[PDB]
């Protein structure tokens, strides 16, 4: 499988999702981790696809959820991140992207680590169209 | 907006399906009229890419699907025709290629008028059946009626 820039772009913009999860981990200073992951999931017949997209970025999981190309290292994701700066997104995952970068700048720069910088993420996680919305604003109201 | 072609490859490997329907028609002799058909189904919050891809192929409507949803609904043709020479000439990457292949077959079929033979509908419903689609059922009652 050999697959062209834009074409990886297209697939995305129909299958990928940036996605944003806070779980509560008390070891963390604040009490809670953030979690932010790039997945794309597939039919098995597709699986060859998800291999495929792991080999263009040279990173991630292929994994059963129904299988799913998963990225949750940094260090990988930001391999995404530049992917998609170079070569943006045309649908409305565009916007889900951006915030998904600017938390992951946070994050690399160390700013989760602080009660506010924690709370300014799950405000910028709130205005994503990945789920959770909910659920980010009740842990939102366990930190004030 | 504009698209680049391996953009419209890559969101149709991920979102685009082909279609065979069939439905009753007194006016043919066969008593039935195939429907082939290419969807593409978005949130309507992507209403515009809809409208990018009808402009890409140059036809085509945009049309509410249900509930929150919307589609490119692509059923003339002389549209179809355009959708099936593009992906030709950039093929498609994921086993989406196995449905446009069988959808292709029927419609090269359909324009050599195989549809108007009892044999050649047959074998339309036949092929259409080994399609991933969600229509099986009722080509099998068809067939049944047919026969």
């Amino acid at each position: 499988m050999d697959l062209k820039p834009d074409w990886v772009v297209g697939f995305v913009d129909g299958e990928g999702c940036f996605y944003v999860g806070v779980s509560r981990n008390r070891t963390m200073k604040t009490g809670y981790q953030v979690l932010p992951e790039f997945r794309i999931v597939q039919h098995k017949r597709d699986i060859q696809v998800l291999y495929a997209l792991r080999k263009f970025f040279g990173c991630g999981v292929v994994r059963k959820n129904r299988y799913e190309l998963r990225i949750r290292k940094r260090s990988c994701l930001k391999k995404v991140v530049e992917f998609f700066e170079k070569h943006p997104l045309k649908t409305k995952k565009n916007v889900d992207f951006k915030k998904f970068r600017r938390i992951l700048i946070m994050m690399e720069r160390g700013e989760h680590l602080t009660k506010e910088g924690l709370i300014k993420i799950l405000e910028i996680a709130m205005e994503m169209n990945t789920g959770n919305h909910e659920r980010l604003k009740r842990t939102l109201e366990e930190i004030r």
